[PDB]
């Protein structure tokens, strides 16, 4: 209907979510994540698409199409946010607000994980809140 | 909506100040006004929200070390802290249950003085540049823990 | 008998005319690239103009024109911050390179000044838009 | 219908008079204080001088000094060189704010160079003695 | 020489272009060379080899991902991305048999830029500069493990 | 008597001592330790007074007395020595010895304990010798 | 007239013998321009006052610059703050690829204050600034 | 008498196009230490040479300098090293607060080597050096 | 007879392997390993000879023989590798192939054991593959 | 003052040369005068104190290996090594019983090129800045754990 | 001839009150020289474009060069690329032990450039860099 | 009456002769120290020449000097870029010291560019070949 519609964007290796270290990232598959967050969206009144890629060409498109509907973006684009200066740059393209969401707490692993690219390009970001980061994003772009 | 489950949120330096501290930054909302905003929020949760401001470091450590003893989760939002003050990360290492570092302003957009914070690594998790908003969403993250 | 160039343009350079528009212009990339090819007719130049967001498609490229030795003109874009992989393919080109950034690099954030490309091409135009590219062709047309 | 100012000292001013007399003086706190309230009244300024060690009463005379559009001459001494609680105070001031060092900072150990404060203020003076503080309010008397 | 134990080889970008590639640094010997030769020396250590090359990081982090489930062990030559693909080093995190990076020039004698691998943390152990007999090395280690 | 006065100052967090990471800091608390060195120090003909505050105020105030006083501080800065010059340049106006002590071995720790900004301005340092590095620094000055 | 300034720094002077020499660079760069329909200038100095001077004039004329500072770019921002008042373009041009040479040539601080840079590109880097300025 | 020199560095001639112009500054100075019982000099120069000089001829005079060394702050090690051979004070002066400013101006290497530095507080920040220097 | 000589040098605290991290180095003596490379070596058809030293200049006066006598060399320098620019100097004068190994990954280790200033200077770099690394510098040995 | 635990104290590179070495920093008192004085002091505690010098780090390195297989608690001063030898510090991992790091100097103090020891990660604790009297510090530690 | 050039940067012309004098040093080298077998001449300025024309010429004419760069040591490519441009050797002079100082004092941007330096040894320096080209 | 001097080589220094020719000569060690004592001997010294590739023999014979006030002529060679050791046995020295590099070190690779022994000794004699060390010689001859 009016339902707005929302853009959740997993960048490289979340395809794998279940398989990795689970007290960390839990052991809900993709499919699961993508489940979860269409539901929570719906219960909110948001229309949410749930997209994942390892591949940056694949990624930019994805982030150019939003920039022209004007989708507002939640993207966790995992080690991409430590250098990827490419899917930085298509993010200022964005219009509508962009949170960036990461599933591990980056500040208490390695020093080469602290740094992202990404944060300064973006609304917010949401840190180490685990897989309910993600729908800690779609409530604050329910009512915005 | 029933309100028994006890958080604390806790605000460190200038931000009794909300509403006249640069607001074009913070909004033009007053340190009262969220204080009763937060409360109302979490009280819809079922949480029995607590919010108190502080400019005195020797004061935020003690009421760190309260919910040390307490097991009462904490939202801290540490303001200028961040960048330096260790004593600050090192009461929030003694913490037990989860705590939620939040900042109002997007810390990665701004000078390069306030891009690194000292607490993050100490806390569950940060929350950044989702306004006054990210209190809300750091209470819904401890409503269903 | 016409002298063949290749001008390739890295990520994000096909939303050429979206966004800041006194850096990249009002422009598209196929305007860009119509532009580019009408100039290089001018000078007796053939020239071929790509566009790709795919690093594996633009070290294709970039192996291809090393193979039939044919002078390149690379805009890496934000490849150009980090991307050794793309300069590990430059480095195999035989025929003369040239870097072009439509925006004056040097004058953005602190990020965006270092090249990991310019050490390995002939040499590097920045800042001077669109124009940079006909620069390149107009080198390469009295080498 | 004299013009307030504020001049706010930090940390450890209250033992002026005790060390290093060749930078500092041999003048206690007490008599800075009445030295620049007679030197504000020649000016025609209605000057006030607090000092403290605490952060959280600095902060409150800042918040006191931005809500009443009061100018301030702030030497932060020690807290210049990490203290971005003060710094964040400061950005709140609406009338000028001027940085004042009794010592050349710049002469001293390499962790002393640097000022966190500088950038938020209307300029700095340092080196030049407790007349420093004159100069700050020399140039707020004609402001 | 019973060829049954199985190893996956990932060679990364440009080594596609072995043979054209700085052959005064890479030497003259073509991928498909490098390949056979990889196949018929695992044969003589009792060990079934697959050799691979791509230019796509998709393409090698799906690779990663099947010989993770798969339990196979990995000699890769992650080539350029060994200098900053974290996304590539993240990948390798998830193997559990044993993983060799290998280098077939000495990278610690060329530019400061490609001096450190962001891959060698998290590999079991690194070759460098000993030529494409290095691939021959690796298999060897992994014949006896 | 014409006994020694020694002044322990412990800074920010060492109130909450015992309740910490026993292997490193014991389950003795500032209570306790504070009777310990009493005790220690009358042993030693020392007259030892301990005093603890989160406030830097408070322990700058308690330092500047002991300037005027020529009292020898014992001292742990605790998170303050990381970082907190207005606390080291209270120490420079110390005119009896002043020994810096860190309970916990902070060479072995994160790479933001590694450096005092407190070490170069007192006599000396002792680290990682755990509560009894308190009394190592009263042993010296019973005989200075 | 389409008047444009051609200012060489240190050193460049001895061009040719540090094999094309300055006097014969200029000539190309004056007959370059003619051809474009440009009144070029070329003017050398290893003197910061000399050239700050020039700038300055250029500043109130509103004559587009093509500047090679030389080794001023690595460190001399008396240089780079007289650029600064140009109105018209100005462009930087190295003779060298000087991202190819010692860390210490690596930066220029000049770039970040002027329309753009060419690098690497031998003395012919001075006829595409000349192309530049004709069409602008 | 009490004399005092006020010198002036790159592009400080430009004062006014880069609204109070150099000689404006100049008057200024000279009446307002009139006023104080001074008796100022004002001097401007892009050369290092001649500010060279004239900071030799200080030393040897005990002149108290005010010196606004503009971009020579961020590099210029012989501009520091002959204000070392100053005996009077030397007080420097930048208009604009450097604080405020792009990194690459953060750092002066001349505030180390004179007695104190003004930043910040615009042209009146000369008039603060002199009444210093009036009671000094 | 016509075997092929070559030198295997171990630097310092190597005469303790056995004694360490057995995970990382094993319960394997020096001794042990020793006679291992010697035994190999002899079915490679290499005449190996296995050395170990925490005496820098009885180093440097093996490396000098060995640039002397066209000797190529598997050097281990241990805690050397990091700092030690004298034994790199002497490493430059070797004219046959040199092998740097490393029984431990260390680049997995503290980031004071990341960077050797002999790998810039020798042919080659085995890290990580325990004390098999030095068996696979000389098979590479046996081929050249 | 029953002298049977065993101490070993170990002084590094220039200590041999005390009394003569920069008076002005490190004393007057000799090598023999300090070893003497320690024995005596550790004879009042109860230790056996055995008291060595090198500027060998051969020498240094076999006495530490013995003091790990005699389960020796250690006192070294490892002097200029503090600031670079790994090979000393990589020998000290190896003790099992404590170990205390002494400097007679506040390298803290000093040039900037002395402030860092690579030793401290490595052992129990450090003393610095407390004289010869920091040696008998840390045998007044060891005569109690 | 055995010419020899000894060239003297910024500030030196102040020896004595910066207690030999520059004209002390120079006829102290000229006659030192002399003893040697070679026709020594000894120049100073602060002026980077003075030096520069005659490192030039020194270029040119195959004159070995005993140069004291004084404070443009520390961050002068100016005058480190004209010194690239010399046939004969070049020897580097620091009458003050650098290494000693201040850290901004530490390096040279010059010595890479040249056959050699001495740094600590005083005024008798530029005898033992006159020594070396007497039997070079 | 001759006045001693000790010239003191570090590591490797025992292998002159062997390798790059055009920076440390064709001259071995032995033909070095014979070439300094006689150039000694014509400035009225009495010169010793002495090489090790141990650190600890060397700190024993600069111990000697110290005790003995003999000047010092030193090329520590590798030591200099990291050797704190030797650089705390330099600064017990009583009479004057200087460091000889006979390489360019300041044209070398960058780990070459510092020396941990320049600020603890007279001066510092670096790039003039084996020369270097009758400079040193001469210095000493007139001190």
């Amino acid at each position: 209907h009016m339902s707005k519609q929302i853009l959740v964007l997993n960048g490289p290796n979340l395809g794998r979510l279940g398989r990795r270290e689970p007290q960390i990232y839990g052991t809900t598959t993709h499919d699961d994540l993508a489940a979860r967050l269409i539901e929570y969206g719906r219960e909110l009144g948001l229309d949410v698409e749930v997209r994942q890629t390892d591949s940056e060409e694949r990624m930019m498109g994805w982030i150019h199409q939003a920039a022209d509907d004007r989708t507002p973006v939640v993207i966790n684009p995992a080690a991409w946010s430590h250098y990827n200066i490419a899917i930085a740059d298509a993010l200022v393209q964005l219009v509508a607000p962009c949170i960036e969401v990461h599933i591990s707490n980056i500040a208490a692993r390695e020093e080469f994980r602290h740094h992202s690219v990404v944060s300064a390009h973006v609304t917010g970001t949401i840190a180490g809140l685990g897989l309910k980061g993600y729908e800690l994003a779609l409530s604050w772009l329910a009512t915005d």
